[PDB]
This record gives structure tokens, sequence and C-alpha cells, in this order.
């Protein structure tokens, strides 16, 4: 219903914070770390996993979900530790390949400051998100929901190279989830 959320801080002696960390650190190392944070929401997550549910159901043994970044501005911050990358959301991002929320492979992509802009503080915001990818094509412009596979069957995000990506364009509600925020300076 409500979707209200906790923010707890991993300490730089838990495995976790050092696991988080050191997804980002493998193209982000440059940057100093300040925090990492869990974003514990339960309505959120049992809404994604309902979601996950439903896509491995679907797509027989695809590994539907992989852990991608995204950076954005402090002041989305509230909004997406709430509602998650909503529809509304899908409006921040850029367009080359459709519009919806774009979650990058690596850190160093979100980690540019149109993206994880600096805060007043010189403060950068990346979050490390589990997201259903799905069944995947390549994306472009012109699309607001991910092309079908024969023009019923469609596909679950798209991407910018199939073989080699490096971005993926989720479209839906609920189909990814703000796992830890990581904060951090040049
Ligand atoms: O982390 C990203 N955050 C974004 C925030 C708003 C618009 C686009 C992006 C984006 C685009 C490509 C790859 C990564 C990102």
């Amino acid at each position: 219903k409500q979707q209200n959320f906790c923010v707890v801080e991993l300490l730089p002696s838990d495995p976790e914070y050092n696991t988080v960390a050191s997804k980002f650190n493998q193209t982000c190392s440059h940057f100093r770390i300040e925090k990492i944070e869990r974003i514990q929401n339960p309505d959120l997550w049992n809404s994604y996993q309902a979601k996950k549910k439903t896509m491995d159901a679907k797509n027989g043994q695809t590994m539907n979900e992989k852990q991608l970044f995204h950076g954005t501005d402090a002041g989305s911050v509230p909004h997406v530790n709430r509602n998650g990358f909503n529809r509304s959301y899908a409006g921040k991002n850029a367009v080359a390949y459709g519009k919806g929320t774009y979650f990058a492979v690596n850190a160093n992509y979100s980690a540019n400051d149109t993206y994880s802009r600096p805060d007043a503080n010189g403060r950068k915001h990346v979050y490390y998100v589990r997201v259903l990818t799905g069944i995947y094509t390549h994306g472009n412009h012109s699309l607001i929901v991910p092309p079908s596979k024969n023009p019923t069957d469609l596909y679950d995000t798209v991407t910018d190279n199939v073989h080699h990506p490096s971005l993926f364009v989720a479209f839906y509600d609920y189909q990814a989830y703000p796992e830890y925020l990581i904060t951090f300076r040049k």
C-alpha cells in the first residue's frame, strides 16, 4: 500500500559494504565513497518480487535479474526510495534508446555529472539496483514500450547492444528495486 521506507547505513567493516563498494569500484575507484546505504522498502520490494516471479514463469531458464547502476540528483532520492523508478520518473532519462529508466552495466557511466549531479556539497549519488532485464533487444529513440518479438511475445527491456551491453532501459513500474544508495565525491 504505502511504500514507506527506512534508510540504513552500511559500516565500512561490514562485508556487505565491501561487496557493494567493490561493484562500484570496478570502474569508479578514482572516486571516494562516503557512505553506502540499504533502502528498506517492504511494499516496493514485495511488488518487485511479485513481478520477478511473473517474469521467471514466462522466460523459462533466462536469468531475468541483473544488478545495474543508476546515477541521479540528490533531489530525486526521496522519490526513488519510495516509488522506485516510476513511469513518471522516466522523463528524467536520456532518449537515444527509448523513453524509460536507464541503468548502466558499469558505474562510471552512471558517475557522469549530468546523471549523478553533484549536490550543493559536491556529493554524488548512484544506486546499485536490482533490475529485471529479462529478454532484451536493441533500443531506438522512437520507443515508449519494448518491441514485440514477432509482429504478443514482448521483449522485457531494451539495450544499446545485445551482445556487448552497456545499458538497459526498463519501461514498467516495479521492474527495478533501488537496493543500495552510494554517496561519493571526486
Ligand atoms: O545512471 C544513469 N542515470 C541516468 C539518469 C538520467 C538519465 C540517464 C541516465 C543514464 C543513462 C545511461 C546510463 C546510465 C544512466
